[PDB]
């Protein structure tokens, strides 16, 4: 099955440095690796050197990892290689502005995590692929994509001259694989609702305890969530322009349900353009504000990524009531 990079690829990778410009601008929550196309690999790779030292992964190794994950995620509209940096970096604010509760062994665990979250995504959804009537589904009948997902991963991880978590012991390799397995299952949107009331509580009656492991899957995999819809806490203009690039898809996967005499749903409807401003309404009002709220709750640090959706929000209101 699997796709690898060239040498051409890496080795540009390695001879890639940050400008200094964008340093600090790197450092926030609604930071915006939009116009640094270009520069994302790279981007990867400073997140990573800065939160694990440049000393965790052997620097050949990990280049050659990295653009063989891009290698992997196809040309869709947004479950794509930007989707899965943009989603990164938001791990890597996280990971940055909590830097006390997590071990090495998940901040590597984590970012490797996210970059893999949605590899090799077709653009269909989990629904979509269930409903009628694919392979892919007729081997993860649960949570498919996601599963997918991992599985890719550990594939491109045990390729040639890929493997970047080689030099642990083989059961603190049969462990950050054990995070990163959980990690991007928690991105099923489908198992954040249950994931989110349980956290919810936990917090509410003061018993949730990090030292208890099922414990922290739990707040990694909200964490997880929180970046996987991310897009909603960059500044206005830069989430407008991710919107569209969401709509794309759905849009895309509801006209291949028409083309087969269906009715798409509301939101993967094109003949429905304008009831989206609402439909972003109603997402954010019951998955957004839950999710960052909730994260705000337990890792305080956080609060930042509360404050743009809230902006976003209203933004979103303003365009409903016929004033932006
Ligand atoms: C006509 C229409 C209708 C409903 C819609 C809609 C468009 N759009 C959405 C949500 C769309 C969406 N799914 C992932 C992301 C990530 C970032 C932004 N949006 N977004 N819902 C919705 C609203 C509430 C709950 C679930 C979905
Ligand atoms: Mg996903
Ligand atoms: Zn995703």
């Amino acid at each position: 099955h699997m796709s690898i990079c060239t040498s051409e690829e890496w080795q540009g990778l390695m001879q890639f440095t940050l400008p200094v410009r964008l340093c600090k601008e790197i450092e926030l929550f609604h930071f915006d690796i939009g116009p640094f196309e270009n520069m994302w690999p790279g981007i990867f790779v400073y997140m990573v050197h800065r939160s694990c030292g440049t000393s965790c992964f052997e620097l050949e190794k990990l280049c050659r990892f990295i653009m063989s994950v891009k290698k992997n995620y196809r040309r869709v509209p947004y479950h794509n290689w930007k989707h899965a940096v943009t989603v990164a970096h938001c791990m890597y604010a996280i990971l940055q502005n909590n830097h006390t509760l997590f071990t090495d062994l998940e901040r590597k665990g984590l970012l490797i995590a996210c970059l893999c979250h949605d590899l090799d995504h077709r653009g269909f959804s989990n629904s979509y692929l269930q409903k009628f009537d694919h392979p892919l589904a007729a081997l993860y009948s649960t949570s498919t994509m996601e599963q997918h997902h991992f599985s890719q991963t550990v594939s491109i991880l045990q390729l040639e001259g890929h493997n970047i978590f080689s030099t642990l012991s083989s059961s603190e390799y049969e462990q950050v694989l054990e995070i990163i397995r959980k990690a991007i299952i928690a991105t099923d949107l489908a198992l954040y609702f249950g994931n989110r009331k349980q956290l919810e509580e936990m917090y509410q009656t003061g018993s949730l305890n990090l030292n208890n492991q099922s414990h922290r899957d739990r707040v990694i995999g909200l964490m997880m969530t929180a970046c996987d819809l991310c897009s909603v806490t960059k500044l206005w203009p830069v989430t407008k322009l991710t919107a569209n690039d969401i709509y794309a898809e759905f849009w895309a996967e509801g006209d291949e349900m028409k083309k087969l005499g269906i009715q798409p749903i509301p939101m993967m409807d094109r003949d429905k353009k304008d009831e989206v401003p609402q439909g972003q309404l109603g997402f954010y009002n019951a998955v957004a504000i839950p999710c960052y709220t909730t994260l705000t709750q337990i890792l305080p640090p956080t609060e930042p990524l509360l404050k743009a959706c809230r902006d976003n929000l209203s933004q979103w209101e303003k365009v409903i009531r016929g004033e932006e």
